[PDB]
């Protein structure tokens, strides 16, 4: 038997980092999970008992801290790429880096109107990600995303002319409820190394507020006519607005709100036009994915 | 052996409704999770396997529909009453009802700086509940709260002048990060029946925006001595602002974030005016609590 | 306005702790999540920001390891009563405290049909809890539970004869799934201090053991006309085994499984008799409760 | 812009089989969760809004009841490929299937030492899982897995040796606690089909019953030096004792429980030899990857 692939690293890292700005008092606060996974000439720590080879996790889960000390963590596309480059620079026998960043909000406080100095609130589990690879002698490669934005429209929502045969029991709709938790992804050009990456810093922020901003958008106007038409317009939008983006990827599950017949109770009308209470089901749901790319 | 207690119904019924305004054509979308048991002469069930005392607890999952099909569903502390209210009138030989109802947060969209009309997203876990007990010849008794409101603030937050014993190790400090996740409940006084939880309808929205602000703006504003202290000045307020509240009473985790000594590396300065960088805890954390009630 | 309640301390403080047998080289491991809330004359910390009637909750995390150190762990009953009985003696003006104990299951690994000195499995999210809540002049009160305990008969369950109106559409059966999570508690009769909880130490391990029993014998073979009629016989003969108990108190989820009609798709027969591939739904979910006690 | 992949289907869908022994009585359960993806020529649907390729997922859905009626559901890696084939041979447009599916433990009771006929219990969130994807004209891909196996020993590992830098704070030990939860996936080699699955049928239960076996024994007896070391002498017993395996894959999280310095209180003795209890950690937590194959 061989070794075909290892990797191992520290997972879980959470960190919070605090900006004071002297003049204005005005704070900022940062707070994020990390995952960092390294690989290169390790095997012998797996087939022979050769810890030498190992930088301990708990090393990997310190570097974390101290680069976050000596570097801004933001955007999280820099911050990854710097932590990344330092293993394989730092580390002879090490050859990747793979680094997975969660930014958790802390939205400043609006107080009578104004911001706050210094107080925060989690307006949402929606997250920013990223995942850097970094591969010596093959550059960075950066994935960034936003999960767990989760959307309702309450009407101008269809689905009709699909696939029918013996297995079909579901009915054609000119009018539904689409409801759906987002998860969008956008794959940025390979980058040579972290000059590049300096260069291009603030596209990162402006980016991921226009994929935020189209997905919004895009899913409050379609007259949608699935989940697949939808978002593929949406993927359209934000690869015609920043050529530096190669692909972007779109997972939705499609989750379901059913009519409840209540005709049995007194002919009361709850179906169709006259629907107005539904029943949210936990499971199952809809799973529509698909990455969009340049001609 | 005899039945001293006894209560059984319908857990986690999710429930949506939508209203239509036919003129604007405006929707608004309500969300909720409820939860019914109800307590009477039921005794037999148990001892006797007499199930014709028993309402089956899927009617009471159809109940729940028809109601919301026929009533308004907001405020929720009215719907929970209606609820309550509609089985001891029903059924001769159940004498109270108990009624749990989590409303989920559906935000209407700005899309270009206007409201969209039938477009929602969810901003954050946080839950508006009511807990409503129904009980014949009692009453309505109510108790309203909001929970999952996750706040920090960097600084103005001290903890010093604590006992000090052999069991102490925690040093006192004037300058630490407080962060939390709000439970607070008001208790109404007592309500004679539907009639009069009617008669209140509008101080129902109006006390929970009250006590949310109270909440917010007491935690960024407060120069906080403690959790103890910080709270108690929250629930005065609300107090002083309702006097159809007779109680207030908060739950607030103390989510602990550690400075991290990074002087061993290269003599770092990561500790006391120069920390910067801060290990979120998981576990454990302080638990604080307090009932305030009037004089 | 006035403090009408308050109790403060540490929750979610995990605690493992290990015992080396020298002779046999026999190593047992514990391991449980605990928490301390104290109540006493601490009203002043809320209202005028006097700190020094605080215990800190960070030294109450570190009695809790002092503490586990120096006593027995097991059974749950007994360490919990140590630690509540030390505070209210070690503090004067702290007159009560609470302590709730979570047992996690370590289960001694079998290899090769015999049992091994240091290795474990968690089989299963059943856990063994504690509430102890020692009160100064008031003795000690516990309440033991097992909760987690997840079951399913295929057959040999029953529910016809309940109650039909016109909000019912549920069908009797004479043979359905029943399928429930347990959590049974049973209230220990209040004990002087600590000397009697000591002298009825045998009795914790048996009594959790026979609840366990009873529970799954007592599931297992009843033909049950209801959840009701099968949870109360549990009960009944927890409380005929041990007449240090003054109350059981069950609380049951009915988690629904519910027949497919595939008869829609080329004839095929899925009900009644013919019922073979069911649907479990995750929610909503019945929920039965009853407390028994002595006549 | 142009679809790069596209892949849409159902996700969680629960199942639950019963199969009954006319004979002897004797009832099993079997209980699921499906989630099945399709792929093929359905690009359309994303950019032109044609839906007539499309499948509808709630047709999947009930695919899903209709096979699980007519077929086994054991082993899964039969049932997966069944349900996968069914796809791609009735439509003519769609070229692949991706069928996971994890099994629930449903274990049968014991009641006075003997096997219960129709009662069972859920022994743990321990999981079986397979991933089938099956490929118009490249055959069925299968790999199985278990997952949610927690284990802990309480000495007989060791870690040291490791690279030392002015990153490490980590001291070397010959004795520490070592827990892990066990990801282990095997790769089978590609089968042409569903009459070569069937053909290997035996196969299925015995390699997971050994793949579990082993990883029990060696966990339990070897001295461990590192994460690393142990779950490489795993993996090698595997790919020795199944010939038509090519990979096994282990992730497995290194969860620390931390020795606790008691000596600040009246000289407490629990580090090194004297460490008696300890603090679990919660994150951050090692993560350990392997992929081994043949030479
Ligand atoms: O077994 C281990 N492997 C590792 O790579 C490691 N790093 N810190 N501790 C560790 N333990
Ligand atoms: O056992 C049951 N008890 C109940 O109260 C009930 N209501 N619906 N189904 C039921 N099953
Ligand atoms: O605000 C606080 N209240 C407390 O009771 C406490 N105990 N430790 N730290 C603390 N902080
Ligand atoms: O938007 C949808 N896309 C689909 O593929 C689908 N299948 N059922 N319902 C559906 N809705
Ligand atoms: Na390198
Ligand atoms: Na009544
Ligand atoms: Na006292
Ligand atoms: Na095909
Ligand atoms: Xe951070
Ligand atoms: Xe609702
Ligand atoms: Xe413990
Ligand atoms: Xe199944």
């Amino acid at each position: 038997s061989a070794v075909k692939a290892a990797r191992y690293g520290k997972d879980n890292v959470r960190v919070y980092k605090v900006h004071k700005d002297e003049k204005t008092g005005v704070q900022t606060v940062y707070e994020m999970t990390v995952c960092v996974l390294l690989e290169g000439e390790i095997e012998t720590s797996y087939t022979k008992a050769d810890n030498s080879v190992i930088v301990a996790t708990d090393s990997i889960k310190n570097t974390i801290y101290i680069t976050a000390k000596q570097n801004p963590v933001t955007p999280p596309e820099l911050f990854g790429s710097i932590l990344g480059t330092h293993f394989i620079e730092k580390y002879n026998h090490i050859h990747a880096a793979h680094v997975n960043i969660v930014c958790h909000r802390w939205t400043r406080m609006d107080i009578d109107g104004k911001p706050h100095p210094h107080s925060f609130i989690r307006d949402s589990e929606e997250k920013r990600n990223v995942q850097v690879d970094v591969v010596e002698g093959k550059g960075i490669d950066i994935k960034s995303s936003l999960s767990g934005l989760t959307v309702l429209k309450s009407t101008n929502s269809q689905f009709w002319g699909f696939l029918r045969d013996e297995y079909t029991t579901l009915k054609e709709t000119w009018d539904r409820i689409l409801s759906t938790d987002v998860d969008a992804t956008w794959q940025w050009k390979n980058f040579s190394g972290l000059q590049e990456v300096r260069s291009h810093v603030p596209k990162f922020d402006a980016t991921w507020a226009t994929a935020r901003e189209v997905t919004l958008k895009t899913f409050a106007e379609d007259n949608s006519a699935s989940v697949q038409a939808t978002m593929y317009k949406m993927a359209e939008q934000i690869l015609a607005r920043q050529q530096l983006i190669e692909t972007v990827e779109y997972s939705l599950p499609n989750k379901h709100y059913f009519e409840i017949d209540l005709s049995w109770h007194k002919g009361l009308q709850n179906t169709g036009k006259n629907a107005e209470v539904f029943a949210p089901q936990s499971d199952p749901n809809g799973l529509i994915k698909c990455t969009v790319g340049r001609s």
